[PDB]
C-alpha cells in the first residue's frame, strides 16, 4: 500500500565477505586511504563492473582485508597493490563505516538513515 521504501531501513554495520571476480580489467572499483594506515574505503563503484556486479559493496565501506591480507592499517598504495595481486577471483572482508568514509570526501556528510550525501 504505502511504500516500503529501503533508504528508510538501516544499512548493515557488521561485518560481510564479498566475493569478487575480476574483469577484463580489474575489480571496478576506487579506494581511499593515508600513509598512516587510518583505513580502506571505497570511494567510488564502477557502473557495470565487477564490485557492482557483485551488489554486495558500496561507497563507505572500509576493506578490513583482501584474502585474508589485514589491511584496516595500510596505506592506499599498499592497499592497491594488494588488490591487484589478489588473482582473479578476490574474498574481500568489508565493513560498512560511513562517518570515518565522510571526513576523507570534501563537502560530504551522514544523515540521519545511515546514507553518506554529499553537498
Amino acid at each position: 500500500g504505502s511504500p516500503e521504501f529501503l533508504g528508510e531501513e538501516d544499512i548493515p554495520r557488521e561485518p560481510r565477505r564479498i566475493v569478487i571476480h575480476r574483469g577484463s580489467t580489474g575489480l571496478g572499483f576506487n579506494i581511499v586511504g593515508t600513509e598512516d594506515g587510518e583505513g580502506i574505503f571505497i570511494s567510488f563503484i564502477l557502473a557495470g563492473g565487477p564490485a557492482d556486479l557483485s551488489g554486495e559493496l558500496r561507497k563507505g565501506d572500509q576493506i578490513l582485508s583482501v584474502n585474508g591480507v589485514d589491511l584496516r592499517n595500510a596505506s592506499a598504495e599498499q592497499a592497491a597493490i594488494a588488490l591487484k595481486n589478489a588473482g582473479q577471483t578476490v574474498t574481500i572482508i568489508a565493513q560498512y563505516k560511513p562517518e570515518e568514509y565522510s571526513r576523507f570526501e570534501a563537502n560530504s556528510r551522514v544523515d540521519s538513515s545511515g546514507r553518506i550525501v554529499t553537498d
